[PDB]
């Protein structure tokens, strides 16, 4: 199994609304390109051999545009309890995260050309609810969209609340930047109607 830690991304409103209708609620082009520099940043060296992964649940995979999936330049993993089968072109699916990281470790890092740099959450619900009880979920990449939008979907810790302040801490700005690698965007940002902020937020294992 594992070694390294896992990332979590998420986009939730301060209600940690995440969806609705099986779809993520609003029009964002410039959060859903910030999605895109984070999910597929290694670094400018270990660019050659390293790419990332994202791990999803199998609604979310559903919920990705034909047009979209699978998601380009990272290894893409989807977790689903009855592997039913899984179409795709060196896509895997995995019964948990657990079992998905024991896919990657023996797949990759051996005997290939492909080894993996960062990890990642994409969602949703339910596979963002078992990577916040692994012990190795050690940061939050979240967007917060400053709107009471109607969601059906709900991110299941109220990480930003009082009653987790002694675990998550939101990290600096410039450490948000050095951790990516781009320049992103300061404060509030407003497009399509809607105020949202980029925030990373942190944990001690
Ligand atoms: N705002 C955002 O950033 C954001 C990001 C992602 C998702 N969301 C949205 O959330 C909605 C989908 O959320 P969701 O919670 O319903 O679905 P999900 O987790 O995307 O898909 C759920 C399915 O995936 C598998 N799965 C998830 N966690 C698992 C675990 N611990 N072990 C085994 N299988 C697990 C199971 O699949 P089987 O049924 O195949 O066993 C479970 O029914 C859509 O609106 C999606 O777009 C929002
Ligand atoms: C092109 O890649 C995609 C990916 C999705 C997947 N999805 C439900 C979604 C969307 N935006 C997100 N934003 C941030 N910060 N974090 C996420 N975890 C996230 C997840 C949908 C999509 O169609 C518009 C295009």
């Amino acid at each position: 199994n594992q070694q390294k830690s896992l990332t979590l991304i998420v986009a939730l409103t301060t209600s940690y609304g995440i969806g609705r209708s099986n779809s993520l609620p609003w029009k964002l082009k410039k959060e859903i390109s910030y999605f895109k520099r984070v999910t597929s940043f290694v670094p400018t060296f270990d660019s050659f051999e390293s790419m990332n992964v994202v791990l999803m649940g199998r609604k979310t995979w559903e919920s990705i545009p034909l047009q979209f999936r699978p998601l380009k330049g990272r290894i893409n993993v989807v977790i689903t309890r009855n592997e039913s089968l899984d179409l795709g072109n060196g896509i895997h699916s995995a019964k948990s995260l657990d079992h998905a990281l024991e896919l990657l470790y023996r797949t990759y890092g051996s005997e290939s050309s492909v080894q993996i740099n960062r990890i990642f959450v994409i969602g949703g619900a339910q596979l963002y609810k078992a990577a916040m009880d692994h012990p190795k979920l050690d940061r939050i990449m979240a967007t917060i969209i400053y709107k009471d939008i109607h969601c059906d979907v709900f991110f299941p810790l109220k990480f930003r609340d009082k009653e987790w302040s002694s675990v998550w801490k939101k990290e600096k700005h410039s450490d948000l930047e050095s951790w990516v690698g781009t320049k992103v965007p300061h404060g509030k940002i407003n497009e399509d109607g809607f105020d949202y902020e980029f925030e990373m937020w942190t944990r001690d294992l």
